[PDB]
């Protein structure tokens, strides 16, 4: 006999078969796809379990149009309830848009969501964090598990009731009890692999963020399925005799694995795969499905503004190593809003600026999560510290400027590249990291490393997200409750003529 655990993470509010990046777009993807794929290979089974790891009520414009709407996740609880899951994990996203939308979310929701190290006051933040069920004559225990580091990017009032335990410390203090009740352990991690799992080589600096490889190298022998996310990778393959998967992101695979029965009776790990998401004749999305796409694509569509130019990003490096109209622009946005000295913003993986027609589908692709920003006080030298740890972005490879292997691998971290305002400098890459910023100047004066100087960043780095820890308690100057999307929208509809001064100046070579 047998049992299959299909499982889909960081699903990211990627529902319909899109991406978005245009009104038509169909793409073998999301989670209407990735679902009709579990359902038409499940059948095959004895039974099976359905799973969501995580990250799943951010991410998408279908989310923002929710916030945006009823400011209700209920249509979007609606996809997941008719699906017929059997649990779930939260990811740090959940947390985004506050903590009374995701309890409400929660209770929206018709199967459990188990998370059993974030804590509320004296107990988990969710009903339960661990599941027990029979599969024939044996137990299977499950315990659900969120990565420790989410103060590190949420807003503050987001999370203040809330305490975050290392996911490898409750693992292993329920470990001994799951034994006692279970044959099999399935633990559910919202979170990845801070080591390389063939060669345990650090792939990451090793912060906490992840724990998915300590957790293998001490527990694998008693964990049979270990089910990770949040790093959008794609992973299936075995540690020891434990089954592994990370099922990459927005629909496009599923994990699968499957147990079955020796003589004995006993379960053992038979197969673990992604299987690939792809279209087929049978598949339809009904009526009110589609009216719902049709309702956040005519949103999409909605007009901003004309500008009188156009601020295209053609190559998204090209406007990482040099300054590009749409960096200086979001920059001037920045420092207009906030009157701090320097301002600076990421460029968003989605992020191809403006045309001169500007919709809601431009806006959110260049500024796609919901971030608010904070002016910080910082010493000349703190400044330069931050400056200097964006400038680790660069690598050089023959004899041109190009990405560090630390940005993009595992996976790609563009958006932990700042572009500054208000502040011109000099990048050598040729240089050590900590030493490549030269130049620095704010207003005709060479920055003093002791005087105090006001910055605005977003509400993630203002916590130290993408490692810029030295924001990190800095005096907040002012606190600027406007989303980014948003910030963008007003700027766009109070300056007409768009006349925008030079605020990004700045070059980097060897
Ligand atoms: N500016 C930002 N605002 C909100 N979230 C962000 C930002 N940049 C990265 N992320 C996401 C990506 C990962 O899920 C996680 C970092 O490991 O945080
Ligand atoms: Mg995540
Ligand atoms: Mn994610």
């Amino acid at each position: 006999s047998n049992i299959a655990f299909y499982v889909v993470s960081d699903v990211h509010g990627y529902i319909f078969p899109t991406d978005f990046t245009s009104r038509n777009q169909y793409q073998p993807m999301g989670l209407l796809l990735a679902n009709h794929v579990i359902e038409q290979d499940r059948r095959q089974y004895d039974q099976s379990f359905k799973i969501d790891n995580g990250d799943f009520l951010q991410g998408s414009p279908f989310c923002n149009y929710l916030i945006a709407h009823s400011g209700s996740s209920q249509p979007l609880v609606d996809f997941y309830n008719r699906m017929a899951f059997d649990f779930g994990t939260l990811g740090n996203h959940e947390f985004n848009y506050g903590l009374p939308y995701l309890k409400d979310t929660l209770r929206r929701l018709n199967y459990p969501v188990l998370c059993a190290n974030i804590y509320e006051n004296d107990s988990t933040l969710t009903d339960n964090g661990v599941k027990y069920f029979q599969v024939g004559d044996q137990t299977v225990g499950v315990i659900g598990l969120t990565t420790q580091f989410i103060p590190h990017w949420e807003q503050p009032e987001h999370i203040q009731s809330l305490t975050f335990h290392s996911a490898f410390e409750i693992l292993q203090q329920y470990l001994p009890e799951m034994k006692r009740h279970a044959d099999i352990i399935v633990v559910c991690y919202h979170g990845g692999f801070e080591k390389d799992l063939e060669s345990g080589t650090p792939t990451e600096v090793l912060t906490g963020e992840n724990e998915g490889y300590a957790m293998l190298e001490a527990f694998s022998k008693d964990i049979d399925i270990f089910i990770t996310g949040h790093q959008h990778r794609q992973i299936a393959e075995r540690f020891k005799q434990t089954a592994v998967i990370q099922p990459g992101t927005r629909g496009t695979t599923v994990g699968r694995v499957v147990l079955s029965t020796d003589e004995y009776e006993n379960l053992s790990v038979e197969s673990c795969e992604l299987l690939p998401v792809i279209d087929d004749s049978t598949f339809t999305i009904d009526e009110d499905d589609q009216h719902l796409r049709k309702q956040l694509e005519d949103w999409l569509d909605y007009e901003i503004t004309t500008l009188p130019y156009d601020m295209t990003i053609n190559h998204a490096f090209e406007a990482r190593v040099a300054p590009h109209p749409f960096t200086n622009f979001m920059n001037y946005a920045l420092l207009e809003k906030s009157d701090a000295d320097v301002a600076c913003t990421a460029l968003f993986d989605s992020a191809s600026g403006f045309k001169q027609v500007v919709t809601m589908r431009d806006v959110i692709n260049n500024y796609p999560f919901p971030n608010t920003f904070k002016v910080l006080a910082v010493s000349g030298a703190k400044l330069k510290e931050a400056i200097e740890r964006s400038a680790e972005y660069f690598d050089v490879k023959n004899d041109e400027v190009s990405v560090s292997a630390d940005f993009l691998e595992p996976k790609p971290q563009h958006f932990n590249y700042d572009i500054y305002g208000g502040v011109s400098y000099t990048i050598h890459v040729g240089r050590p990291k900590g030493q490549r910023v030269s130049n620095m100047m704010i207003q005709g004066h060479a920055v003093d490393l002791k005087q105090t100087y006001t910055i605005c960043v977003n509400n993630y780095r203002a916590v130290g997200g993408g490692q810029y820890d030295m924001y990190i308690d800095a005096p907040v100057v002012k606190d600027i409750q406007v989303e980014g999307a948003q910030l963008l929208i007003d700027f766009l509809s109070n300056n007409n003529l768009m006349r925008i001064p030079q605020v990004v100046d700045f070059k980097v070579e060897k």
